[PDB]
Protein backbone atom coordinates (compact mmCIF):
# COMPACT_ATOMS: atom_id res chain seq x y z
CA UNK A 1 0.00 0.00 0.00
CA UNK A 2 2.68 2.69 -1.53
CA UNK A 3 0.95 5.13 -3.40
CA UNK A 4 2.92 7.66 -5.68
CA UNK A 5 1.31 10.21 -7.84
CA UNK A 6 0.78 12.18 -10.49
CA UNK A 7 1.17 9.57 -13.69
CA UNK A 8 2.36 12.86 -15.45
CA UNK A 9 3.97 16.24 -14.84
CA UNK A 10 2.72 19.31 -16.29
CA UNK A 11 4.74 21.87 -16.78
CA UNK A 12 3.25 25.29 -18.19
CA UNK A 13 3.65 28.81 -19.09
CA UNK A 14 7.26 30.00 -20.14
CA UNK A 15 8.96 27.35 -20.73
CA UNK A 16 12.20 29.30 -20.92
CA UNK A 17 11.86 29.93 -16.83
CA UNK A 18 12.28 28.07 -13.93
CA UNK A 19 8.99 26.35 -12.83
CA UNK A 20 8.18 23.50 -9.77
CA UNK A 21 5.73 20.69 -10.15
CA UNK A 22 5.24 18.22 -7.20
CA UNK A 23 5.05 14.44 -7.34
CA UNK A 24 3.90 12.63 -4.31
CA UNK A 25 5.02 8.89 -2.07
CA UNK A 26 2.48 8.11 0.61
CA UNK A 27 3.44 4.97 2.70
CA UNK A 28 -0.13 3.17 3.66
CA UNK A 29 1.49 0.09 4.84
CA UNK A 30 2.68 -0.74 8.36
CA UNK A 31 6.46 -0.58 7.62
CA UNK A 32 9.02 2.18 6.83
CA UNK A 33 9.92 2.21 3.04
CA UNK A 34 12.65 3.98 1.09
CA UNK A 35 11.93 5.31 -2.16
CA UNK A 36 14.65 7.15 -5.30
CA UNK A 37 13.98 8.96 -7.98
CA UNK A 38 15.56 8.28 -11.51
CA UNK A 39 15.52 11.04 -13.61
CA UNK A 40 16.40 10.59 -17.45
CA UNK A 41 16.77 14.10 -18.29
CA UNK A 42 19.35 15.67 -15.09
CA UNK A 43 20.03 18.16 -17.15
CA UNK A 44 16.85 20.08 -16.98
CA UNK A 45 15.28 18.65 -13.72
CA UNK A 46 16.24 19.14 -10.03
CA UNK A 47 15.02 16.77 -7.98
CA UNK A 48 14.55 16.64 -4.08
CA UNK A 49 14.53 14.90 -2.60
CA UNK A 50 15.51 12.30 -4.26
CA UNK A 51 15.59 9.35 -1.95
CA UNK A 52 14.19 9.26 1.58
CA UNK A 53 12.60 6.77 4.11
CA UNK A 54 8.80 7.71 4.81
CA UNK A 55 7.26 6.27 8.03
CA UNK A 56 3.78 4.26 8.28
CA UNK A 57 0.87 6.61 7.71
CA UNK A 58 3.41 9.61 6.18
CA UNK A 59 3.35 11.72 2.75
CA UNK A 60 6.62 12.79 1.63
CA UNK A 61 5.88 15.71 -1.40
CA UNK A 62 8.73 15.30 -4.04
CA UNK A 63 9.55 18.79 -5.57
CA UNK A 64 10.58 18.31 -9.52
CA UNK A 65 11.61 21.63 -10.78
CA UNK A 66 12.00 22.36 -14.25
CA UNK A 67 15.58 24.35 -14.78
CA UNK A 68 13.47 25.72 -18.07
CA UNK A 69 14.47 26.25 -21.65
CA UNK A 70 16.00 30.03 -22.31
CA UNK A 71 15.60 28.94 -25.86
CA UNK A 72 12.61 28.22 -27.82
CA UNK A 73 9.24 26.48 -26.30
CA UNK A 74 8.85 24.93 -29.57
CA UNK A 75 5.62 24.57 -31.51
CA UNK A 76 3.56 21.17 -31.15
CA UNK A 77 6.44 19.50 -29.52
CA UNK A 78 5.93 16.40 -27.14
CA UNK A 79 8.31 16.08 -24.63
CA UNK A 80 10.04 12.53 -23.59
CA UNK A 81 11.14 13.13 -20.16
CA UNK A 82 10.58 10.68 -17.46
CA UNK A 83 10.91 9.94 -13.98
CA UNK A 84 11.04 6.40 -11.77
CA UNK A 85 9.99 6.17 -8.89
CA UNK A 86 11.22 3.04 -7.10
CA UNK A 87 10.37 1.86 -3.53
CA UNK A 88 11.53 -0.25 -1.30
CA UNK A 89 11.42 -1.59 2.17
CA UNK A 90 13.54 -0.45 4.38
CA UNK A 91 13.17 -2.49 7.90
CA UNK A 92 16.84 -1.66 8.84
CA UNK A 93 17.89 1.43 11.06
CA UNK A 94 20.42 3.54 8.91
CA UNK A 95 22.98 4.72 11.44
CA UNK A 96 23.15 7.60 10.39
CA UNK A 97 23.85 7.01 6.72
CA UNK A 98 21.82 8.60 3.88
CA UNK A 99 19.53 6.71 2.27
CA UNK A 100 21.56 7.17 -1.40
CA UNK A 101 24.39 5.06 0.87
CA UNK A 102 22.48 2.54 1.43
CA UNK A 103 20.29 2.06 -1.76
CA UNK A 104 21.97 -0.62 -3.36
CA UNK A 105 22.17 -3.27 -0.44
CA UNK A 106 18.56 -2.61 -0.32
CA UNK A 107 17.73 -3.43 -3.66
CA UNK A 108 19.82 -6.12 -3.85
CA UNK A 109 18.14 -7.66 -0.51
CA UNK A 110 14.62 -6.72 -1.51
CA UNK A 111 14.55 -6.53 -5.29
CA UNK A 112 11.25 -8.70 -5.27
CA UNK A 113 9.49 -6.58 -2.79
CA UNK A 114 10.12 -3.07 -5.55
CA UNK A 115 7.25 -1.09 -5.97
CA UNK A 116 7.84 1.38 -9.21
CA UNK A 117 6.25 4.31 -11.21
CA UNK A 118 7.12 5.73 -14.13
CA UNK A 119 5.96 9.92 -13.91
CA UNK A 120 5.83 10.74 -17.81
CA UNK A 121 6.33 14.88 -18.72
CA UNK A 122 3.87 17.34 -20.31
CA UNK A 123 4.55 20.69 -21.47
CA UNK A 124 1.78 22.83 -22.06
CA UNK A 125 1.45 25.88 -23.96
CA UNK A 126 0.27 28.73 -22.53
Amino acid sequence: AVEISPDVLVYKSPLTEQSTEYASISNNSDQTIAFKVKTTAPKFYCVRPNAAVVAPGETIQVQVIFLGLTEEPAADFKCRDKFMVITLPSPYDLNGKAVADVWSDLEAEFKQQAISKKIKVKYLIS
